[PDB]
């Protein structure tokens, strides 16, 4: 539409400490953010809050992994959703699978925050 | 006739520390980070110029309260301390306030309020 | 002879702490709230210590302590004993320089210790 | 329709060429990034390139970048790699390769090729 809705980032991680740290970092840089504790809460947020324009997710999550969450997103009405992966332990095959799913980027933890913010600003046009 | 402020940011999470360090720095206040009580003390030993410490309570093996106690029993006893705490309770907040902290804020922190306390200190 | 003022809008809790203090050699009197507490402090100069709850209607223990710190009796020793609070209110109150902040069920040994020391 | 196969290892390069050609698919080989660029430049029938990542002076990733900066930017490229890592795979996947396969090779790769032409 002619003027963008205010940006909202969904941060998905089953680690509450990290989830909250990243929300704080995004907010300290003037970017609104909300958190989901796994794939099910992520799909809820996406369904009921249309303002979300970007999702940041870990791959390493219980009970459902970041890769499975991404797959269901790409098969849904929110298939065009911008996604940045910030991952714990992973491997080449999984990274290639995720990249075929069209993510904006795939970063390894400990996250490079300056690079993360560049990707977020660019995707959100800020 | 002139000098320059430095803040020590103590937390058990690197992103939290960085969020605060960047926020201060982007507002003309120098800051460094320590990942726990042992590193906090190292910075305090080797870096004067440190005029204020922002710490969490929730850290392991040594807690924020333990850290503050050791500081109040040291040559750095008058150090300005702000607490920005994760989960805590009334009796711990009271123990901490007895030790002389400047203020005690709960996470998720109100950064505008934080800055205001920092500026005044 | 020093007096302790006990402030609580709960008459039953109030009278039971005053009786306990007396049992321990400590004279004490009661106020049922902020307004009665300030009037007692105003005219009864024997009062060297005040014990107050935070949960009181129509004026809170927090508001009470603020009016005291804004007054000629700003230096009054004050102990808070509260059944019903939170970290943020406890911080607001400690900012006001209370001797201590005890949760209920009150540790009577700790309280009497605080009381004896503050009265000297 | 011609497949360029790029690898500084002659056994793997020849095996894959011979394999493809012994199926319905013509194929030629290069042994490094310089030679691949040479064939890409002069041999216009090349419609798909299979490359490794570990090569001599210029890497497979550096090769792909020079191709994406060029008139041959649309070239279909399949990567087949042995010694790699997550950050390199992501770097390469950002350059739009058809697929990125770990060694040891296979033949579901032939599946990949015929898919492409």
């Amino acid at each position: 539409s002619l003027v963008a809705a205010r940006p909202l980032v969904l941060v998905v991680d089953d680690n509450a400490v990290n989830r909250e740290a990243l929300i704080l970092y995004l907010k300290s840089r003037g970017i609104d953010a909300v958190g989901a504790d796994g794939a099910e809460e992520a799909r809820l947020y996406l369904h009921y809050q249309k303002r979300i324009g970007l999702m940041i997710t870990d791959l390493r999550m219980q009970p459902e992994s970041g890769l499975d969450l991404i797959r269901t997103i790409r098969a849904s009405e929110r298939a065009a959703l911008s996604i940045i992966v910030v991952s714990g332990d992973t491997d080449v095959e999984e990274a290639v699978d995720v990249m075929h799913l069209g993510v904006v980027d795939f970063l390894l933890k400990p996250v490079d925050l300056g690079k993360l913010l560049e990707l977020v600003n660019k995707e959100l046009k800020i």
